[PDB]
């Protein structure tokens, strides 16, 4: 679909600024709840519905150059912060709740709700994401994926 | 100097082959390294190929090559090449003279420890157009940077 969205590139106050407004107009994104759903993708935004399931996990991750931010609109999910060592970082963050960050953040966003529903826009757009593994011998990997 | 190779991007070990055959013919790159040391010895759409020449405190830090597979080839002296594992107990092998080693695009290293004025050669492919730099911030979370 289509958003009303200026033609540049959004900071993430902007970012967490317009998940939040989406968040209050259901009339954008209600009938795809019905797991993701696009509601914006152009040279500048992008803007995306997810739907959770319980098991549902990123897995470890960065946007690349992309800042982004989420707001939770229904249930609650756990947003992972990675450290050396392995003791990561969790944080609920729960409906009418929302963060941002910059295009540095590695994360991973997992334990949902069942049933947890969240907006997730992302600036300049999300063509690329580096996924991280980690093989037998713990070694850590950076798979680049197009998302375009 | 243009390099006679396939008209396509090429894997860890066509970089592996290049960056020996380079190591052969010093004809190609002493001249250019001679006076004030590094020098590109061929940049195209497919390919960026480096020699550098090394100081003891050189440290190119945690990186990825974002989609870029890579090989080194040591011409003098000797290079640490480190992996990350989980956990913090980073792996490290010595690469002596005469030797050389690969990787594909989602490798995460670090170069360092080299014997002073030691030399070598890299070839990168794609060219390394962006760079994912690694740091930790002050809670010990860890962030990637890429780097234009
Ligand atoms: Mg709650
Ligand atoms: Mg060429
Ligand atoms: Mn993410
Ligand atoms: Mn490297």
């Amino acid at each position: 679909g289509e958003l009303d969205l200026p033609e540049r590139n959004l900071d993430r106050r902007e970012l967490r600024d317009l998940v939040n407004e989406l968040a209050a107009h259901p009339e954008r994104w209600a009938e795809h709840v019905m797991h993701y759903a696009s509601l914006h993708r152009d040279a500048y935004v992008d803007v995306w519905l997810l739907c959770w399931r319980a098991e549902d996990d990123t897995g470890w991750h960065d946007h690349d150059i992309s800042s982004g931010a989420v707001r939770v609109v229904a249930g609650a999910l756990k947003e992972c912060n990675p450290r050396i060592g392995g003791e990561h970082l969790e944080t609920v963050v729960s409906e009418g709740e929302s963060f941002s960050f910059g295009p540095d953040h590695i994360h991973r966003l997992t334990g949902a709700v069942h049933g947890s529903v969240s907006i997730h826009a992302y600036s300049p757009p999300l063509w690329r994401l580096g996924q991280y593994s980690i093989d037998d011998s713990g070694v850590m990997r950076r798979v680049s994926v197009s998302y375009a």
